């Protein structure tokens, strides 16, 4: 995948070491935001010393590099190339912010399984749980909350709606196939009851609407109440019983096997609103958001391989932004370069800007 990059460098003492240092400085930007080795780069450098319009490189993440232009400017050397990266199966973003979650209410396949102690909201509760797990004990997440979201009845673009207006990047829905229990006699007669929990797990990618991963849990427990009880799944003497410690241990689960299978993924903030100066994202202090933060912006953009068919590429905008005011899940920000402030669009992305 192709990235539009710049960089720079002063001039000190020779404009050849400050050409090297000005490629450094771009080629570092787009291995950082397509998720390969930043690491390997100081590996590259050397192949870079003679000049050319275009270098192509063997294993390494770096695939093609095609110098557009290299000038000196102000007393610096200034280049915009293009590369071609193929990011490593092993890759992963680094210090992203938090992702937003969206839970969809967990229904129940067959309500006659919940029959017993009447727990038709198991399903809703059970998703208020996952809520709470998510926000308050996961390491990557930030949920915004419940909503009824339907994994039978689904659909790519009702998705694409649904996560648009929560400004979430994922969407966990989810079905309770197995509520059945079966009696049994150690003592006395139908002394214990071994009920099911079967949960169908779905994440959903809120751009594409389509699904990411998907995941089966079940789990038997002792159901320890008499089968006449009307048993409340609101209540704390409910999920401290063995049955709703089972349930604990699976939400638990299921945010292990969210930050194993996302956690390694790219946060992408986008711009949703400018005003003048200001730019307003939906990442906030609940995100890991910082007043000092600083952001790089990027758009998407067409061009002419040295094929001779349009392709697309991230390109590097010259506008950085700075974060100015930090909310619970959202932010603005002020543009570094005003007077290039018209430029910036809605559904903009930005990433965070590295020192190292």
């Amino acid at each position: 995948s192709w990235y539009e990059v710049t960089g720079v460098a002063t001039i000190v003492s020779s404009e050849e070491t400050a050409r090297l240092h000005a490629l450094e400085d771009a080629l570092f930007k787009a291995v950082n935001f397509s998720g390969a080795d930043i690491g390997s780069i100081s590996n590259l450098m050397p192949l870079l010393e003679e000049s050319r319009n275009e270098y192509q490189f063997t294993n390494h993440e770096v695939r093609y590099i095609l110098v557009e232009s290299e000038r000196k400017r102000r007393g610096k050397v200034e280049v915009k190339i293009r590369v071609d990266i193929y990011p490593s199966a092993t890759g992963c973003h680094t210090d992203q912010y938090k992702k937003t979650i969206l839970v969809g209410n967990i229904e129940v396949a067959s309500p006659q399984q919940a029959v017993m102690g009447q727990i038709y909201q198991v399903g809703d509760d059970f998703s208020r749980v996952v809520n709470r797990q998510l926000d308050q004990t996961s390491r990557s997440f930030v949920s915004v909350g419940t909503t009824d979201y339907s994994i039978s009845s689904n659909y790519p673009a009702r998705t694409q709606m649904i996560a648009q207006d929560n400004g979430a990047q994922y969407i966990i829905g989810g079905v309770i196939t197995d509520l059945t229990a079966t009696v049994e006699s150690q003592l006395l007669q139908d002394d214990i009851i071994n009920r099911q929990f079967a949960l169908e797990m779905k994440v959903f990618d809120g751009k594409t609407g389509h699904e990411v991963f998907n995941k089966a849990y079940r789990e038997v427990a002792r159901w320890p109440f008499a089968k006449t009880s009307q048993v409340d799944t609101r209540s704390a003497r409910f999920w401290a019983s063995t049955y709703g410690e089972m349930m604990l241990r699976v939400s638990r689960n299921i945010m292990l096997d969210l930050e194993s299978e996302l956690s390694c993924k790219i946060t992408l903030p986008e711009v949703v609103a400018v005003f003048g100066n200001t730019v307003t994202m939906d990442l906030g202090r609940m995100h890991g958001v910082k007043e000092g933060d600083k952001l790089q912006l990027w758009h998407t953009a067409s061009f002419i391989d040295q094929n001779g068919l349009p392709r697309n590429k991230v390109s590097q905008s010259e506008i950085t932004l700075t974060v100015s005011r930090i909310y619970e899940h959202e932010a603005e920000l002020t543009i570094d370069q005003p007077n290039l402030a018209s430029s910036v669009q809605i559904g903009d992305v930005m990433n965070k800007i590295l020192h190292h």
